[PDB]
């Protein structure tokens, strides 16, 4: 599913995200669409043999679990496919535990790269939240 910009908003706050540990909906939703478009189904292989899954590419070698990562933990304790659901829940709460893993929203190499130090507030316009 692709979700439009402020309907994943809604989903979004609706999960708890808004402000969550600090961060702004809007850095959620910045990050959403660099790491995936949107897109709940996208898919990233890594060179390194794992793989990023979902809205906000979830990756296989420490997070959820694709059976074909060598040396990978689940910590999420899910297999990977729930993550390329229309449903972002799994997507949500593991996310949750990733930006709390030490390194802030800087898990998400899109969101720094393209929303950190941004005026992020611009990705909640016309947003009826």
């Amino acid at each position: 599913k692709v979700f439009g910009r402020c309907e994943l908003a809604a989903a979004m706050k609706r999960h708890g995200l808004d402000n969550y540990r600090g961060y702004s909906l809007g850095n959620w939703v910045c990050a959403a669409k660099f790491e995936s478009n949107f897109n709940t189904q996208a898919t990233n292989r890594n060179t390194d043999g794992s793989t990023d899954y979902g809205i906000l590419q979830i990756n296989s070698r420490w997070w959820c679990n694709d059976g074909r990562t060598p040396g990978s933990r689940n910590l999420c304790n899910i297999p990977c496919s729930a993550l390329l659901s229309s449903d972002i829940t799994a997507s949500v709460n593991c996310a949750k535990k990733i930006v709390s893993d030490g390194n802030g929203m800087n898990a998400w190499v899109a969101w720094r790269n393209r929303c950190k130090g941004t005026d992020v507030q611009a990705w909640i316009r016309g947003c009826r939240l």
